């Protein structure tokens, strides 16, 4: 079991309600700090309305909600995949340079996105030296630092 967290660098000042038109960094499409807790969660609290109905497309509704994205993975929405490092034909394929906890975060490191979502032993995991450069985004408007996920996180996660 993980925690999913959503993860900032210290010194922009965007909050949970301020997301919209910012970029993003997944581990991929599907999985679960990744797409699914995020993605549901900002549709449960009415940021993403969900875009479709000739066809479910939650790859669309999305696309529609930040500017770009990395998500490896993905399959209808170019926008998501425009933020990815990489090849022309590779930079978003489930496994390439930006997929995965570690890529996520790389993302976000790189300047590639404005929030990375990752789960709870991530930014210790990959940047230990560098913990303080990061806080975490609440579901309840403010921040935490890194080691407060347990205070300061979208999900609790099933194996
Ligand atoms: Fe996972």
């Amino acid at each position: 079991s993980y925690y999913a967290v959503a993860v900032v660098k210290k010194g922009t000042d965007f909050m949970i309600k301020d997301l919209r038109g910012k970029t993003s960094c997944h581990t991929g499409l599907g999985r679960s700090a990744g797409w699914n807790i995020p993605i549901g969660t900002l549709i449960h609290r009415e940021d993403i309305e969900w875009e479709g109905i000739e066809s479910g497309s939650v790859e669309q509704a999305v696309a529609k909600f930040f500017s770009a994205s990395c998500v490896p993975g993905a399959t209808i929405e170019q926008k998501l995949c425009r933020q990815c490092k990489g090849d022309a034909k590779t930079k978003c394929l489930r496994n390439a340079p930006y997929s995965g906890y570690s890529g996520a975060f790389q993302c976000l490191k790189d300047g590639k996105g404005d929030v990375a979502f990752v789960k709870h032993t991530t930014v210790q995991e990959n940047a230990p030296e560098e913990k303080d450069e990061y806080e975490l985004l609440c579901l309840d408007g403010s921040r935490q630092p890194v080691d407060s996920y347990k205070t300061c996180n979208w999900a609790r996660v099933a194996a």
